[PDB]
RNA sequence: AAGCUCGUAUCAGUUUUAUGAGGUAAAGCGAAUGAUUAGAGGUUCCGGGGUCGAAAUGACCUUGACCUAUUCUCAAACUUU
C-alpha cells in the first residue's frame, strides 16, 4: 500500500477458503491456512506459489508464527496442531492431544512456549 | 308389470377378541438411471501434427487422454423389497 494501490499480485490457488494468512515475523514468507486441507507457502514478496503443506485431513482454522521465523503452528478441525518447518517445508511435529478441533494457535514472543485453545474447551500449552 | 318354490324363515349406520393383505416413512450406487463436481505442477526417437541439420536414436516447444499429491460422496418422489 505505502509504494502502489496497484496489487503486487494475486495469489490463487485455494480448493477453499482463506480463513486466515500470516506473514512470518521477517516478512520473507507467507503460510496461509485454508480450508482445503493444506496450508499453502507463498512468496512474501511477489506472492509467487511456493508449495502445499499437505497433512491436514480437515479444514485449517488458523497460522501463528514462530518468534524465530523459522516455524509456523497452525491449528485445525482434525484436532491436531501442526508445527511446520516452513523452510524445509515439512512437517517438523504433529501435536495431537485435542479431544476436538482446535480453533486457535499462537506462539509466545519468548518463543518458549505455543497455546491452544478449541472446541474441547480445554487450554494446552506445548513445550520445548 | 307378469310367475313358481318355503319357513324360526333373510341379521345390524352404536360396543369387546387382531390372524392376512399393502409400498407412503428409513438406507445404498461398493455391477443399472441423473446435476458419478471443480484445479495446478511433469514426462516427448516411435500416441497422433510444425520450424531448423543433404544425414546418423543430434537437440529444443505448444495444443488433447493418465499416474502421484486434494475436495464432495451423489435429490424423498427411477425400479424392487
Amino acid at each position: 500500500p505505502l509504494k502502489s494501490t496497484k496489487p503486487i499480485a494475486r495469489m490463487t490457488g485455494h480448493q477453499k477458503l482463506v480463513n486466515h494468512v500470516a506473514f512470518s515475523p521477517d516478512g520473507r514468507y507467507i503460510v496461509s491456512a485454508s480450508f482445503d486441507n493444506s496450508i499453502k507457502l507463498w512468496d512474501g514478496r511477489d506472492g509467487k506459489f511456493i508449495s502445499t503443506f499437505r497433512g491436514h485431513v480437515a479444514s485449517v482454522y488458523q497460522v501463528a508464527w514462530s518468534s524465530d521465523c523459522r516455524l509456523l503452528v497452525s491449528c485445525s478441525k482434525d484436532t491436531t496442531l501442526k508445527v511446520w518447518d516452513v523452510r524445509t517445508r515439512k512437517l517438523s511435529v504433529d501435536l495431537p492431544g485435542h479431544k476436538d478441533e482446535v480453533y486457535t494457535v499462537d506462539w509466545s514472543v519468548d518463543g518458549k512456549r505455543v497455546c491452544s485453545g478449541g472446541k474441547d474447551k480445554m487450554v494446552r500449552l506445548w513445550t520445548h
